[PDB]
């Protein structure tokens, strides 16, 4: 049978195949090669993924996402009882572990989280089934390099709830050097720094004749796109809130309609030095529209940035690693594309040049992909 790879990720997820020798990363059916990793539960229907993200605005208590923060944990985890004071569904204590409650059709209606990640599965399936024209039961997918066995095994659960027999598991750092093609022969150190939408990871890989061992690991489950995305909006709030006697916040709509050409400007300021941000009737009889630089961008984050070089610390510490030791620096997620944060690695590795690819938010699905053409055989 097939065997596809999925990156199963804490905001989004993607899903990859092997065939006639080649890794295709599939579109959804809107035509985008990244998922959010939401689920929806309103009015009686079900949605995954944009569908479901679009009614988070409205219906926030029945919009599911971040299950990645709750999977394999128990209620009382540190982490667990921090993320429960910041999502705004329901998570309740079910025999000490976290549920996720919302309603359908009124009644309340309980989930673990490999539950809602099977159905994000269970979409990445579909469209695997309908790129093939056959089904598929069988997957490669991925976690984080610092997932402990439960962790591990309520993925796998996941997939068996989708219909998919997970073969192989394998960690971020391993699917980013196979996507890669990192030389697998003598000894290789690299250091994979992933900065997603919600998450900051780093890793110290060794490649040494085809065994990939992480050695250390530290990241911040709290620093991603969004957070910098949520730094603009801060500054913008501000701004119409002096020029015009309006608080954006008192518009949720108006807010959605913000963050998303925030989003967008934050993109084109990988390439170009200004962009226009620009809402028509952002409330009724009022334009927004603003300039943003790269320069304003980087002065309203750069505390952020700077805070990934900590865990970049530590890892090193925690390896016993001098930084010339690294033999490459790997970057992965979109939130590697800003200039500022290649330049800040760049100078912490006394002028070493980070490996970046075209696609960093796809490298992960892309090396899941490499590794189901590898069992396969
Ligand atoms: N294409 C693209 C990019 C994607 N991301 C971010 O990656 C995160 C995960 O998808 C999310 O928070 C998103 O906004 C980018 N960030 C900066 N510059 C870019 N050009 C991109």
């Amino acid at each position: 049978g097939p065997v596809i790879g999925i990156d199963l990720g804490t905001t989004y997820s993607c899903v990859g195949v092997f065939k006639n020798g080649r890794v295709e990363i599939l579109n959804n059916e809107l035509g985008n090669r990244i998922t959010p990793s939401y689920v929806s539960f309103v009015d009686g229907e079900r949605k995954v993924g944009e569908a479901a993200k679009l009614e988070a605005t409205l219906h926030p208590t029945q919009t599911v996402f971040d299950v990645k923060r709750l999977i394999g944990r128990k209620f009382d985890d540190q982490e667990v009882v921090k993320d429960r004071s910041l999502l705004p569904y329901e998570i309740v204590n079910n025999q000490g572990k976290p549920n996720i409650k919302v309603q359908i059709k009124d009644k309340d209606t309980t989930f673990a989280p490999e539950q809602i990640s099977a159905m994000v599965l269970e979409k990445m399936k579909e469209i695997a089934q309908s790129f093939l024209g056959k089904p598929v039961k069988n997957a490669v997918v991925t976690v984080p390099a610092y997932f402990n066995d439960a962790q591990r095994q309520a993925t796998k659960d996941a997939g068996t709830i989708a219909g998919l027999n997970i073969v192989r598991i394998i960690n971020e750092p391993t699917a980013a050097a196979l996507a890669y093609g990192l030389d697998k022969k003598e000894e290789t150190s690299i250091l994979v720094y992933d900065l997603g939408g919600g998450t900051f990871d780093v890793s110290i890989l060794v490649i040494d004749n085809g065994v990939f061992e992480v050695y250390a690991t530290a990241g911040n489950t709290h620093l991603g796109g969004e957070d910098f995305d949520q730094r603009v909006m801060d500054y913008f709030i501000k701004m119409f809130k002096k020029k015009n006697n309006i608080d954006l916040r008192t518009d949720k709509r108006a807010i959605q309609k913000l963050r998303k050409e925030v989003e967008i400007a934050k993109r084109n300021l990988s390439v170009v030095h200004s962009t226009q941000i620009e809402i028509e009737d952002i409330v009724e009889g009022h334009n927004f529209s603003e300039t943003l630089t790269r320069a304003k961008f980087e002065e309203l984050n750069d505390d952020l940035f700077r805070e990934t070089l900590e865990p970049v610390k530590k890892v090193l510490d925690d390896a016993k690693y001098e930084k010339s030791k690294i033999d490459e620096i790997v970057l992965v997620g979109g939130s590697t594309r800003i200039p500022k944060i290649q330049q800040i690695i760049k100078e912490f590795f006394n002028g070493k040049e980070p490996n970046r690819g075209i696609n960093p938010d796809e490298a992960v699905a892309y090396g899941a992909a490499i590794q189901a053409g590898i069992i396969l055989g």
